DNA sequence: TCGTTCAGCTTT
DNA sequence: TTTATACTAAGTTGGCATT
DNA sequence: TAATGCCAACTTAGTATAAAAAAGCTGAACGAG
DNA sequence: TCGTTCAGCTTT
DNA sequence: TTTATACTAAGTTGGCATT
DNA sequence: TAATGCCAACTTAGTATAAAAAAGCTGAACGAG
């Protein structure tokens, strides 16, 4: 049939995947640009070429990163099309999918202890919630809605959003490196903050995982500090944790403490992207 | 030659397939749902277009379950057909399989002591019922045909009707959570019910696994009790044993007494090593 | 081209895939009955059709077992004219491998104590290699090419030939339900046997898998003893090694000792097939 | 256009493509391959039957590993093409990738002593390369690169030229095994051979990896072994390294000192638990 | 009888 | 070797029927 | 009556397989005793 | 300022 | 989530060349 | 001379990705102070 009939009813088909509300806010943006992208022409006359137009379009406009997801929910799209009996080819999977490498920096250590001076003119749960987070490796998302309720004889217990990822964190972990205790800081959390969220606002309300990671960028931004590329993000904190303690502590530890079945995973929160040079120890 | 002259010719194909009686007519009904569903056409015009209209037809009704299966049979009695080259290409194949969420609820101990409290409106079997379901775990088509003579030297045999797995369940078993005993509950049935099979009607003969399963559902509604999807039913009463014999004595011997030739069917304590 | 010429072709292909000799045995074995079963034309001529015929035929025999194999390698070597451009769609893909269950009856403690005791009139190592078995659970073709060198500290070293699986068992190893002592075991065969393999022949010399194999179906008719469908074989003692050891031990010893990565080979050598009556234990 | 007219095009793509300049090159030698084995005809043209007769070529020659390089490659610039698009097909995909197991052989610490002997008649560097690359466990360019400069508070700083790894290694390290001592080494280094990098030619300059590596290769042949499969090259230092260290110290260490982002580059003891 | 290889099948 | 899928054989229940 | 079955159209749930590779099984014919 | 949601991008 | 594959960037060495 | 490089055509070896799903990042515009 035509192509933005078919992503009418494309939507509908993502409305019954059973796929997690952002999942399908971020599959609609990437139909609402191939609309703009492509014609309104029969699926079977839309040529690999147009296609392959568009996504250099993004790729030269340097987003790449858009380019690979267009071009992966464009394809699935075809391949929809295809188990309905419109079309009997994906056009798109002769293309390639972009290249691109991860723009984001890394953080050090050092960088953390910058910025989290910086953040002294910050609310005060900002500071908290980044302890918590190097000190548990934690997601923010999953950060901000641990509840007070979770901990239950010493061990905090997380069921990552993203993930589905069980653990249960013994509090008695210490992040040596920056001198953070985890106790020490959920004990800073309890009475500064009150709350029945474990990280809360002034007004002891849980807070959005997006402004807590607003705030980190704005102390980072106070911190005068410059990097390669794009700057690190809240986010970075969980592969700061889990490169520190790697050394502190081993592979296997951060790799669980992360929630990582996974070693394709693991060994990548474990790289630091030239950051700094490993001192190899003798262990 | 023509869709419903093969459906024809395939409907014998898997009478001499060698299957159950349940599942051959498990079998006719999806075909039936096909013979309704596309034209009498010949098999080469039939298109993958046309396919997936009629197994959307149920996923839109919220049938999902089914258009999987019809899906499934549908391309089983295609391929016979290339097999006879009837045809070239099966344009099923290149149709995608609905997926669907169970949406049936689970049973807690608090509601099944809540369901048998309702039992009481119930004919005694009701509950015997109940209890045997939970503490022995078996499927419900399993136990109507116990017989009092399965039992030997303190052991209950089970020869599993759906798998043919073979079991010997010790007459010891009690289910701590609900205060169940397998051999008070044994006993409550020969006194009560009377007959050759350990459960059994009042006209003191073996009952059909449909209504021991219709009678718990009458309970479940007179409770009055509300679930999130679909409401537990009787085969629920299986789970509820699984899950609970699970904590009490081990998640090996659920399997065990589940009978499941598998492990197919959480909380990672961090030490600090 | 044509099946026959294309046929000559694929064994060169094979014999360039760094398959084992049994393999390309076993390949060539289904390529002889390809060459009987179908014409020599142009495989893009080859109908759906006439595949099915051949393969209907030795299903009609009984041979679902061959039917299926045979049909694996057609297509796998259709796989490769199309991988060659000769081809270009895949005739057997279209068709359905063969449904065929598993004939071999399964073996019990009981049954096998009467073969052992029948193996009476055998020659001495049968016994032995039928102990060793189920006390190791190792598959005959590696039973039969262990050395007494393999064993260093009480620990007996194999390496599966089948799998390349690696273990070290513990000659402490004992089968309470046979009275089968390992180690008691390989001291018979120490003496009694005297061999650079732990099993030998009576000239003190390594035997073949197959001839073990032989002499216990020998024995095995000796012991009078009946079945439903095909009769217990050699390798039979593998799966029994694992319930027994089950019962006596735990899942998952039985899984490593047998060296099964998986748990669908685990739980399948765990299945008796119907043969006896579980009895559950509270466990 | 025509391939050749497009493997022109295609060239100037994977220039501006930003890799490094080894890779580059890596890449025209097998468009030049394919330049002198297929025809210069239109794209559409060119059939996978026409493809494989190429690549088999290469293989029949034992040269799989090429093989499968060129297809590799050919795919990419028909890929290419189609996104511009001069074709719809990419008739590469059809053909498989010829899989070749490694030939070359390991080097045992027996065989490394042996070869370390023969190497008397080579010039002082190369004992003290093999040595050093031994002990530090780096690839040989990367060896042939440090500086003196490089080493600060008992470190080696290295930033490992193929993958950006950087690490610091302890000038304390030692190869049990073989008697190494990197401090031993690096000394006698700075006083016989003379330059600003760690290893130098007798011009007292920097050399080049290749050469390193062909003398290796030198004293090898001298020294009268024979191997299965191809002979051990200088790289295999670096893999006797890998095998020492993870027995002497820890596998951990074996990989961190080789400086692998991932893990991915045997006997279980049955417990009777 | 003790033992081995070739073949066409069945299992893992 | 293992995860998704194809086969199998249930179990659930509204309506209408048998005892 | 109530207590129970049976049909039918649905929804669940237990197992075996896929792919390839590599065994294992055992009738025959053969070799040294 | 403390905080939240919408959007179009980038990461995991 | 993970195994196979596609990209990358080496390293190996015979011949011929530079110093 | 020897000691070393460089080209070229091969063989090895280190990493990032695939697929889909589900985050996370942060400019804007907006709301109560």
């Amino acid at each position: 049939m035509t192509l933005h009939s078919w992503l009418d009813r494309y939507e509908k088909i993502l409305a019954s995947r059973g796929i997690k509300q952002k999942t399908l806010i971020n599959y609609m943006s990437k139909i609402k640009a191939i609309r703009r992208g492509l014609p309104d022409a029969p699926l079977e006359d839309i040529t690999t070429k147009e296609i392959a137009a568009m996504l250099n379009g993004y790729i030269d406009e340097g987003k790449a990163a858009s380019a690979k997801l267009i071009r992966s929910t464009l394809s699935d799209a075809f391949r929809e099309a295809i188990a309905e009996g419109h079309i009997t080819t994906n056009h798109v999977a002769a293309t390639r999918a972009a290249k691109s490498k991860v723009r984001r920096s890394r953080l050090t250590a050092d960088e953390y202890l910058k910025i989290y001076q910086a953040a002294e003119s910050s609310p005060c749960w900002l500071r908290l919630a980044m302890e918590l987070a190097v000190v548990t490796g934690q997601r923010v998302g999953d950060l901000c809605e641990m509840k007070w309720s979770d901990i239950v004889d010493g061990y905090l217990y997380v069921e990552q959003s993203k993930t589905g990822v069980k653990i249960a964190i013994p509090t008695a972990l210490h992040i040596d490196a920056l001198g953070i205790s985890m106790k020490e800081t959920l004990d800073k959390c309890k009475e500064i903050l009150g709350g029945e969220t474990i990280i809360a606002s002034t007004r002891r309300e849980p807070l959005s995982s997006g402004t807590v990671s607003r705030y980190f960028m704005r102390a980072r931004k106070a911190s005068g500090l410059s990097f390669e590329g794009d700057p690190p993000t809240f986010h970075e904190l969980r592969s700061l944790s889990a490169r520190l303690y790697e050394k502190q502590i081993s592979d296997k530890f951060a790799q669980h403490l992360l929630g990582h079945k996974s070693d394709t995973m693991a060994s990548q929160y474990r790289d630091d992207r030239g950051r700094e040079w490993d001192k190899i120890e003798i262990k």
